[PDB]
């Protein structure tokens, strides 16, 4: 079901990138991923060999950014989805956060993420797709996590205005916006605490909706899906 | 009454709508320390004001910078009721021309140098007192050649909601504006008269009621936001 698609998973090492990596190679899609960790990309190789490209990239590295559309080209040639995971966090309150950690997060989850995309968007087919991972936090006011939820909240407003620009080139651009996510133990206590389904999402719960808007939504762009129990919903209790 | 005894930090305060929330101010009797990049638009201010308010040369893209107006707020005015911060660049540019320069200047001004304006001034804020921020109809839906300006601005609004819950146990109220087409080249007024609901562009003072009736009377009020947009961004269909 998945036949004669090329899809570019940045971030697909782990987690949620990685379950939405071995549906789209179940599903007999190119697979081309990156990731920043290079024991991760060695794992990969491992599991997938010749079935998908793995990449060891840097998000944040605009030179490495280059490489990596030489490589993307040079790989699959063209590309249905375009599938952006990457992200990371700092838990600290605001009056702690530095300009270093401030930079980090920024450049990885929204600096990163754009260039990425505009140096990829050439080789998306018309009818393609972009989608990208946010976060519940992406909206409302979470303690602790400003940079990150900022970070998410400029990510969501680049999708739709990606969507708005690539729709004569009929790119659909969407959002998925996982919640806690069973991918630390401390975290996720929280989340079966906090999340109104009182537990955590799978990470091929995320990958079905990543799946779901690259191939099946034909006629939504610009949107947001949310995979995160109702946490970000507003269903009391 | 109006504001005797309050006293407000505009950052951006040379200009537009922070000029407009500066007169405001100043005409119900607050203390003012405003900022500004242009040392021109500065000294038209002093003019126009004199004393009765303290201006500064301020680039809230240096954190150096910064640090140095913590001292002169903290020195000037010692504790402050409203911070409004007004700052913005934009660059007009699809997204596949958006340079690493342009993409760090628009982020560096709109975002990064607010976030840290607050995190030096905050302090400074007293029981009760209140953030405003300028942000705009496009911190939501996607506006072509806007994506960074947009982005930027959507991230401003993620920081109000954290700020927000985040300054609960202080009593300090957090909420932000969003200025659809103000007019403050024509082809920008002009488009803002055709696509806005209302079919004219708003005043720096409808910004400016705006942003002190957040600041003044609405105690009950956090995490919000209020549009002054001509109803541009509420889904009015044609």
């Amino acid at each position: 079901n998945y036949q004669g698609k090329k899809a570019i998973v940045i971030g697909g090492t782990h987690g949620m990138g990685l379950a939405t990596v071995r549906r789209l190679v179940e599903g007999g899609a190119e697979v081309l991923l990156t990731g920043r960790n290079e024991s991760n990309i060695a794992r990969i190789r491992e599991e997938f060999g010749p079935r998908v490209h793995a990449l060891r990239s840097d998000i944040a590295d605009l030179n490495e950014i280059a490489v990596l559309g030489a490589a993307a080209g040079q790989t699959l040639g063209a590309i249905d989805l375009l599938h952006i995971n990457a992200g990371v966090s700092e838990l600290e309150p605001f009056d702690q956060v530095s300009e270093a950690s401030y930079d980090r997060q920024f450049a990885v989850n929204t600096k990163g993420a754009f260039f990425t995309v505009q140096r990829l968007t050439p080789l998306i087919r018309e009818g393609g797709s972009i989608v990208f991972t946010s976060s519940v936090a992406d909206e409302g006011g979470h303690p602790g996590m400003s940079v990150y939820s900022a970070s998410k909240a400029a990510l969501v407003s680049f999708a739709s205005v990606l969507a708005a620009e690539l729709l004569p080139r009929g790119i659909r651009v969407n959002s998925v916006s996982p919640g806690f996510i069973d991918t630390r133990a401390e975290f996720k206590t929280l989340g079966d605490n906090i999340t109104p389904m009182k537990r955590n999402g799978t990470a091929d719960e995320v990958a079905r909706a990543v799946l779901f808007l690259a191939f099946e939504a034909t006629f939504t762009t610009g949107a947001k899906l949310a995979v995160d129990g109702g946490l970000g919903q507003k269903l009391s209790t």
